[PDB]
């Protein structure tokens, strides 16, 4: 489906601030944005809610849906499966809202190959050390997956500099500043959606 406004793809390393920024955006502008609820096989963290943060499913269920053709894209990240189902995006488009997707770098490259035509925004930590500090001060991950996520962060941090890959790169040093720059990147779309 290509009806509705231009979608927004938000990416960046684990722990960079994607969820925090998107939660703020959906709170302030709940009438114009909607969140694509991805499927994942990873376990929920305290406070996460099925059908809101993710559809938390088993690998068997995820695989059956993949085999059925139910996903726009999927990827393996730090030992678990993640994916954007067709219905997750179509539900937001049906409501005439701007669909916001939170995906990894593989997901960005996957979505580039679709007809979705989004704006691509990368959210970056000030440094890898701040990232690790932020990730560990949450400690929702095993050491093994913290290692994998810190490695993927470096690999994907470099690609944020790839010309033409992202439309905007936002360094999340101060959350208030990053959130202003998020809305700046979307200001024309927000104005159109409001009028
Ligand atoms: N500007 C900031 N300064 C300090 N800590 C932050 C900032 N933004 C987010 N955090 C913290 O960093 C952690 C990771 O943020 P999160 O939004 O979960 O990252 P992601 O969704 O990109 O994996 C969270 O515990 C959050 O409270
Ligand atoms: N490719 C892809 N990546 C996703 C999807 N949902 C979440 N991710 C990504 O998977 C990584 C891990 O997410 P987390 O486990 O921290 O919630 C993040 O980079 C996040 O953006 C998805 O549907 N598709
Ligand atoms: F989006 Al994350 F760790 F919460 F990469
Ligand atoms: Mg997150």
């Amino acid at each position: 489906h290509m009806s509705g406004p231009r979608p927004v793809v938000l990416s960046g390393p684990s722990g960079a601030g994607k969820s925090t920024l998107l939660k703020r955006l959906l709170q302030e502008h709940s009438g114009i944005f909607g969140f694509s609820v991805s499927h994942t096989t990873r376990n929920p963290r305290p406070g996460e809610e099925n059908g809101k943060d993710y559809y938390f499913v088993t690998r068997e269920v995820m695989q059956r849906d993949i085999a059925a053709g139910d996903f726009i894209e999927h990827a393996e990240f730090s030992g678990n499966l993640y994916g954007t189902s067709k219905v997750a995006v179509q539900a937001v488009q049906a409501m005439n809202r701007i669909c916001v997707l939170d995906v990894d770098l593989q997901g960005v490259r996957n979505i580039k190959a679709t007809d979705l035509r989004p704006i691509y925004i990368s959210v970056q930590p000030p440094s890898l050390h701040v990232l690790e500090q932020r990730l560990r001060q949450r400690n929702t991950e095993t050491e093994e997956s913290l290692v994998k996520r810190l490695a993927a962060a470096q690999a994907d941090m470099e690609s944020s500099k790839e010309p033409g890959l992202f439309d905007v790169v936002i360094i999340n040093d101060s959350l208030d500043q990053a959130y202003a720059e998020l809305k700046e990147a979307l200001s024309e779309e927000i104005k159109k959606a409001q009028r």
